[PDB]
């Protein structure tokens, strides 16, 4: 029940650097997902993922993904609205099983393996999915001192757009992409072989996910 843009890796691109993916045709199935690596991923994308048996990813690539994830929940685990929202942009990614669908390779590279891996690839994304992912982190104030959560994981970002684009630009060593990724929002109504992603998205101020009136503005009394 899958159709994956790329699954596993196929090597470093050089010395010093880590594993990145390779692409893989539209006919692509992946395998049934092991005991393992479905543990694994319901611990770090949530028990929306027990019932997957086919997913878009190999159990180095939940590794990578709950290594990174790891890093930016400090600066945004005082709003769980934005703690699920992040979270859940990057779990579909590497992970579902539609993601061919809403992922494209436009640039690869030959890895020390002598394989084709990612070098460049866009993400279709729904617009509203993403200006609500952004409003329920703008506002996030991080407790040391009393910046912006979006300094860090936005680059001060004062728009979603700005915001997809700061997560998505090539930054190794910088914990973040280790390919540059291209958010667009631009996907014709036509093409029906290309979806955008989109799912549910929590806001800041929601009910089961609500943030401090500090971090979220429609939290704090009107
Ligand atoms: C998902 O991701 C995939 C992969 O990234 C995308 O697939 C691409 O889709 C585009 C269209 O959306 C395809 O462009 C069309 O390509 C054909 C074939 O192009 C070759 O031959 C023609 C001559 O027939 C050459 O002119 C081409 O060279 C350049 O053409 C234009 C002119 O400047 C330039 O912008 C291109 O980037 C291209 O540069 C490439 O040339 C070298 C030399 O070979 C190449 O090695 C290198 O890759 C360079 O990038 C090219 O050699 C072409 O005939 C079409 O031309 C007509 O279409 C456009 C409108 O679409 C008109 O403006 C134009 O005047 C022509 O009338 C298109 O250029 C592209 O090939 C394709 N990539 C593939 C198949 O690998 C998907 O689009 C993505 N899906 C999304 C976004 O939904
Ligand atoms: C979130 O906030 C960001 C930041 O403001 C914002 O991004 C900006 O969006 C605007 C509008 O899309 C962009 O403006 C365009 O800029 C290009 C060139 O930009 C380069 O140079 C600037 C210099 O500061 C760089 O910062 C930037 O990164 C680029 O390197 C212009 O060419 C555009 O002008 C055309 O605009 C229309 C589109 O074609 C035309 O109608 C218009 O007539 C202009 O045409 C001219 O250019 C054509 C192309 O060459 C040419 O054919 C024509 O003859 C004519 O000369 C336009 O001004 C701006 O670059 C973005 N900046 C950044 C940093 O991203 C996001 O839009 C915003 N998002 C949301 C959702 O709110
Ligand atoms: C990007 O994300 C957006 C947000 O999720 C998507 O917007 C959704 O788009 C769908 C399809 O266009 C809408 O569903 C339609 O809603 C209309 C209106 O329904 C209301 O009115 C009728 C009576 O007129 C009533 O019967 C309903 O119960 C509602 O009260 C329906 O007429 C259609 O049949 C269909 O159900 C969503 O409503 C809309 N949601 C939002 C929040 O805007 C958008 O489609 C996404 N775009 C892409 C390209 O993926
Ligand atoms: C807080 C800052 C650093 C911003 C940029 C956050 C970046 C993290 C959370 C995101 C940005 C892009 C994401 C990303 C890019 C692509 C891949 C390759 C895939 O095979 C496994 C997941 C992986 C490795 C994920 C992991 C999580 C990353 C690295
Ligand atoms: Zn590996
Ligand atoms: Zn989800
Ligand atoms: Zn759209
Ligand atoms: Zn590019
Ligand atoms: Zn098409």
């Amino acid at each position: 029940t899958a159709t994956c843009a790329m699954y596993g890796n196929c090597g470093k691109k050089s010395v010093f650097g880590n594993e990145l993916p390779c692409p893989v045709p539209r006919s692509f199935e992946p395998p049934v997902l092991s005991d393992e690596t479905s543990k694994l991923l319901v611990e770090v994308c949530g028990e929306e993922w027990k019932e997957v048996r086919y997913a878009c990813c190999t159990k180095d690539q939940v590794v990578a993904l709950r290594d990174n994830l790891q890093k930016a929940q400090p600066l945004i685990s005082s709003c769980p609205a934005c703690l699920k929202n992040f979270n859940n942009l990057f779990c579909h990614f590497t992970c579902a099983a539609d993601q061919g669908r809403f992922v494209n390779i436009t640039k690869v590279e030959k890895s020390k393996e002598d394989k084709d891996i990612v070098a460049e690839l866009d993400v279709f994304m729904n617009s509203s999915w993403a200006s609500e992912f952004y409003d329920s982190c703008k506002n996030i104030k991080f407790s040391a001192t009393n910046g912006y959560a979006m300094d860090l994981i936005g680059g001060g970002a004062k728009n979603y757009s700005q915001f997809l684009k700061f997560l998505g630009d090539a930054k190794p060593m910088l914990g973040g992409s280790p390919f540059q990724i291209n958010y667009k929002y631009d996907l014709a109504n036509e093409e029906k072989e290309w979806q955008e992603f989109n799912d549910e998205v929590y806001a800041c101020d929601d009910a089961q996910y609500k943030c401090a009136c500090s971090d979220c503005q429609e939290s704090c009394p009107h």
